[PDB]
C-alpha cells in the first residue's frame, strides 16, 4: 500500500482564492529499503495537462507518518474553478538523484470517487475549509488521467 494523505480545501469565489492545507500523511511506503524515508509533498495546479503553478512542503526526516500543517493558496477565478485540477504528490527526498514519488491523487475536473466528493464539498460550501483523507495512487495511473 502506498499510503494516505490528509489535506483541506477551501474556495472563496469572490476573491478566487483556492487554499490547500497539507495536514499529514500516514502509512507511507518505504522507498529506500534499509535507507531512510524523508517525505515531502508537491501541490500542483493543472489545467488541460499543463502545470500552471507548483508549490511544495518542507521535507520531514525519517518518517512514514509525517505531519506538515502547511498552507498554500492559488488564484483561480470563479469562472474557471470547475475546470482545474489540484494534484497532490508525496515523494521521498534524496539529496542526490531524482526524488521518487510514493504516490499521488488529484481533485477537481475529471476527478472521481472520494476525490470528486472532496472537491464538490468545497464548491458547495464557499469559504468553508473541508479536510479529508485520500488514498495515494501510483503515479503512472494518475498521470495518465491528467495528460493531454
Amino acid at each position: 500500500k502506498l499510503g494516505d494523505i490528509c489535506f483541506s480545501l477551501r474556495y472563496v469565489p469572490t476573491a478566487g482564492k483556492l487554499t490547500v492545507v497539507i495536514l499529514e500523511a500516514k502509512n507511507l511506503k518505504k522507498m529506500d529499503v534499509g535507507g531512510l524515508s524523508d517525505p515531502f509533498v508537491k501541490i500542483h495546479l493543472m489545467q488541460n495537462g499543463k502545470r500552471l503553478k507548483k508549490k511544495k512542503t518542507t521535507i520531514k526526516k525519517n518518517t512514514l507518518n509525517p505531519y506538515y500543517n502547511e498552507s498554500f493558496s492559488f488564484e483561480v477565478p470563479f469562472e474557471q474553478i470547475q475546470k482545474v485540477q489540484v494534484v497532490v504528490t508525496v515523494l521521498d527526498y534524496d539529496k542526490i538523484g531524482k526524488n521518487d514519488a510514493i504516490g499521488k491523487v488529484f481533485v477537481g475536473y475529471n476527478s472521481t470517487g472520494a476525490e470528486l466528493r472532496h472537491w464538490s464539498d468545497m464548491l458547495a460550501n464557499p469559504r468553508r475549509p473541508i479536510a479529508q483523507w485520500h488514498t495515494l495512487q501510483v503515479e503512472e495511473e494518475v498521470d495518465a488521467m491528467l495528460a493531454v
